[PDB]
């Protein structure tokens, strides 16, 4: 039998994607079950010190994705690597995604006339309880992989190589419930959240490329920046869970909140996750509460087909509050080419809603996740200083 200590076995450490692509991965890439948000401050001097902190990153990240051999080096030096995951460092599902704020368009590296047209610093809406240390940053780097301690090592990389470029503004890591395979012939779930529903069934094909040329990537032919193409907004909230007032509340009140059963995840029209409500045949929401946070979100309509958005959410658990309750909740990602349009446009709808009795934003922020970098002459934001330079 195993000693106490030993490390638990694991057959997915040699999971991989490519961090090459036109598009960044880590959005229509597959979640894995750990999830990791950073925002950094941005210490650039100027364009040569944001190039080098670019071209870092993308080396950076490149390794990281990929695993293999540390080399050694000599000892009076520090260690090349923290050690985290071994001398051989293994991908384990690793991605890690680049975003830039809006506060990087300033007057510091000339890129303010390049700046995609919907980028803006977030602002709080009526539920907010925003904390401005936990909000906005310069850069925003999304780890995701298998485990915490992948992640965590991709961050301690990042960090040790870059000291005196980045400095971490905020920060939340979170995860998913992981599910035993599902029998042949039945349709797979979206995971679940801190408050039992599954969460993303009405997300948009991630297999159709003309779905997300339409609802995720920004176009080169649209009115964004020529240098934005193949990228997309991303939105970041901090949403806090009242548990122990959730689970007090009735089941039936629980679905007509939200508007989806919570054992199959099915409509209050239907009899599977799969399914989309009605609307139309219930114009006064006996079936589907007008207020329900599906119906809200999405009123499938043909304006509101506009207004889809790409979710791409963890479950956070961080201490417990004084008062006695736990702090859990929601780390919602979520990512649109259009940010008025896709977030700003549903969270709008979603100002009010019932649910809201159960909820706390608390943090966040909007971010344009860079276009993906195309070869070995590519790097991280190339396409950004390009585009800029005099
Ligand atoms: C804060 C910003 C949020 C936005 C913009 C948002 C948006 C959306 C959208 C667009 C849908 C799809 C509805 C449809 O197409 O029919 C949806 C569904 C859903 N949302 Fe949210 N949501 C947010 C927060 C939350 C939170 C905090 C929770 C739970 C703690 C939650 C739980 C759900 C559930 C259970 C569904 C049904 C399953 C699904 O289709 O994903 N949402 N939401």
């Amino acid at each position: 039998p195993a000693q106490v200590t030993e490390a638990p076995s694991s057959d997915k450490t040699q999971d991989r994607h490519d961090f090459h692509g036109q598009h960044q991965s880590g959005i229509v890439t597959p979640r894995p079950a750990a999830g990791m948000l950073v925002s950094f401050d941005v210490l650039a001097s100027d364009r040569d010190d944001l190039e080098r902190l670019f071209r870092t990153l993308d080396q950076r990240i490149a390794f990281l994705m990929r695993g293999g051999p540390v080399a050694q080096v000599d000892p009076k030096l520090p260690p090349l690597d923290s050690g985290i995951l071994g001398p051989v460092v293994t991908p384990d599902n690793l991605t890690i995604t680049v975003s830039v704020g809006e506060s990087l368009f300033d007057e510091r590296f000339g890129l303010e006339a390049a700046k995609p047209k919907r980028l803006i610093r977030m602002v709080g809406f009526p539920n907010d309880a925003l904390e401005p240390a936990c909000c906005h940053g310069d850069l925003s780097l999304q780890f995701c992989s298998n485990t915490a301690d992948t992640n965590i090592h991709a961050l301690r990389d990042i960090v040790k190589n870059l000291p005196d470029l980045l400095l971490v503004r905020w920060k939340q890591e979170g995860s998913v419930p992981p599910q035993a395979p599902a029998k042949p012939g039945e349709p797979a779930q979206s995971a679940r959240n801190f408050l039992g529903f599954r969460d993303g069934s009405a997300n948009p094909d991630s297999n159709d490329p003309k779905a997300m040329q339409q609802i995720v990537w920004v176009q080169p032919g649209s009115d964004e920046p020529a240098w934005a193409a193949h990228g997309s907004y991303q939105a970041v909230r901090i949403i806090r869970n009242f548990v122990e007032r959730w689970d007090r509340t009735p089941l039936q009140e629980q679905e007509s909140i939200i508007g989806r059963i919570k054992t199959s995840g099915a409509p209050m029209d239907g009899q599977k996750e799969s399914q989309v409500p009605d609307y139309a045949r219930d114009p006064h929401g006996k079936v589907t509460k007008l207020d329900a946070h599906i119906r809200l979100a999405n009123p499938r309509t043909a304006q509101s087909q506009q207004n889809l958005i790409l979710r791409r959410p963890f479950n956070y658990s961080n201490g417990v509050n004084k008062n006695g309750q736990l702090d859990m909740g929601l780390l919602f990602i979520c990512y649109q080419a259009d940010l008025e349009k896709g977030f700003i446009a549903v969270q709008t709808r979603l100002n009010g809603e019932p649910l809201e009795e159960y909820l706390k934003p608390t943090g966040g922020g909007y971010f344009f996740t860079l276009p993906g970098v195309t070869g070995e002459e590519d790097f991280i934001g190339r396409s950004l200083l390009d585009a800029t330079r005099p």
